[PDB]
């Protein structure tokens, strides 16, 4: 079932319902989501009401680009020419600049495949939008299934040479409660190498590190307060994790990551290749999320896209897009339940 | 009463009706009017759905800008500097550029007062959105009251120097039918001089010119196949009227204008130098509102902003807008019937 309502400000929230009964809700307002829940369980964070994110975080669910993360000094090359983009954060271009995507109405159409629903919605960035060549005309589909399986495909098209690289910005907290740490989650990636972030400022220190054996190797499953326990330089840089974690190996059929609670997992599929994690290193801020004061580490985000700082490591990959050619992502969230065996105590 | 009802593509359509019955609509899609209506007729131009207005012409009832009208090659000087802005209607930037304002899904909340009901829409360009330096954050609040005055409050903040002349793209027709020619209505007009087009381009000419004792002079009430019909060259140019007026007096206290047809009548009030009208000159075009197809001259707008132009006649006025400084610009329908 479709059922679709007043959000606020004029956003519409969207919330679909599969066969299985496992909910899922997406509001226009920045092409995000809102809510997932199975058994009355949150499975992921977001607010009430649209104004809650304009004033608390506008991030969390939100689609961000039009490039996503951190651009040092907010240069960029595009065809031999460089270009300077908003500069949000510092010097430094921040998901896009001030007042991007994430903060727009997008306009939808929902498409009822049966076993499968579509929400498409769609914006157009103008040519020079917070210094970004255009215009490009994008597109976020979100898709939920009788599989139990979350769908995110970007496309987009630009009338010029620019840059593009977006993601989706959700937050999982299998505790369904802010107020709880995801300390207590396993984590599994297949990931062997990570890329360290230069200073406070977060900008990418310029090389690649192996990670087996330290506290930040989750080839196998591990609890995540191994990680946020951890004296390594990086994690107390940051208070935690917030870092792109370089895939090992690629393609949209491989089990990238997988976040267990119990009897939950939430499992990672995505073409692209790193994933920027996230732990909500808020420290005391405490943002109110359903009338709970968010933790520290309350909530981990899986940010799939091409690694930031490709600026300054050329190996990470080129997040060009040319005049005329059609970009693709697809990012995928399957829920399970009892996948496999996780009793732990914190 | 209030009502709000989903108008397609996400968007919204918030109704307003009054203590006198009058029913007036409009939508986030481009801060825009929908409809009027009195005693079940439309006495302005719309579609029935968002999707008609992407796809037949979006301009119609919109808020356009950050400027209205036609800007000569897109350039502008800001602070002595060239800018060039997005360009949509050959070297020109016609309303601010393609997939401006006026197709945006803009937020907005409703204050209920009573007598009156406010609709405030909000949208932030961002800077260099096609090409126009910013951030500018806009808001434009629509009221209607029960004296059946149709309100319109433009406020806007820019970070940075720029331009910013917007206009309300409203269409009136008092016969409630586009396939209906508005030639009929009779025009009053508080204005004694225009601004002459250079050619088909519509780019201005360069000049100022007095209207007393022409066609086009509307300072007395006259029917509009006056003008319709005048050979004046300005009117055979553009088959019709697409041209600046430039108001005697200014201030928002005085009618400046007035749209009669029979007991029905419409007054306009603004703060604006001038006012652009455009007769709906559209041909064979026939674009279809309400299953009916439009009739050349089958609509008529009071575009009330700065003069188009000023770039090239500077007595015009000036559309700067310096950083930090507030924008503001307030225009007014009034609705009348006669006993
Ligand atoms: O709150 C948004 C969040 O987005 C990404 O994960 C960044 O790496 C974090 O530093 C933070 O900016
Ligand atoms: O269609 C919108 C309309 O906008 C103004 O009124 C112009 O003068 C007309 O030429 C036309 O472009
Ligand atoms: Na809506």
């Amino acid at each position: 079932s479709i059922k679709i309502r007043d959000f606020g400000l004029g956003s519409d929230l969207i919330s679909l319902t599969n066969k299985a009964g496992v909910t899922i809700s997406f509001t226009n307002l920045g092409a995000r989501i809102v809510d997932w829940q199975k058994d009355g369980k949150h499975l992921i964070l977001g607010f009430d009401s649209a104004k809650e994110y304009l004033e608390k975080d506008a991030y969390p669910g939100a689609t961000v680009g039009p490039t996503a993360g951190r651009i040092k000094d907010g240069l960029v090359k595009i065809s031999g020419k460089d270009y300077i983009l908003n500069q949000n954060e510092g010097p430094q271009t921040l998901h896009g600049g001030e007042e991007s995507i994430h903060t727009k109405l997008w306009t939808y159409e929902v498409t009822d495949l049966g076993a499968e629903v579509q929400v498409k919605f769609s914006l157009v960035s103008n040519d020079g939008t917070n210094g970004y060549p255009g215009k490009i005309e994008m597109s976020v589909t979100h898709s939920f299934d009788d599989d139990n399986k979350w769908k995110i495909h970007y496309e987009a098209i630009s009338d010029k040479d620019t840059v593009f690289n977006p993601t989706g910005h959700v937050y999982f907290n299998l505790n369904g409660d802010a107020s709880e740490s995801v300390e207590n989650h396993g984590l599994r990636l297949a990931a062997s190498r990570f890329v360290p972030l230069k200073d406070q400022t977060e900008i990418v220190r310029g090389d690649i590190v192996d990670i087996k054996n330290t506290d930040l190797d989750f080839r196998q499953e591990k609890q995540l307060s191994n990680a946020f326990n951890s004296n390594m330089e990086q994690v107390q840089l940051v208070k935690g994790i917030n870092h792109p974690f370089l895939l090992d190996q690629l393609g949209l059929d491989k089990e990238q990551a997988r976040l267990t609670l119990d009897d939950t997992s939430i499992s990672v599929f995505t073409d692209q290749p790193s994933i920027v994690i996230f732990t909500a290193n808020f420290g005391d801020l405490g943002t109110l999320y359903h009338e709970k004061k968010q933790v520290h580490h309350g909530g981990i985000t899986f940010e799939c896209q091409v690694s930031p700082g490709s600026e300054q490591i050329p190996e990470l990959g080129d997040i060009s897009l040319k005049a005329g050619e059609k970009y693709q992502a697809t990012t995928i969230y399957s829920l399970h339940t009892k996948l496999e065996h996780h009793h732990h105590h914190h």
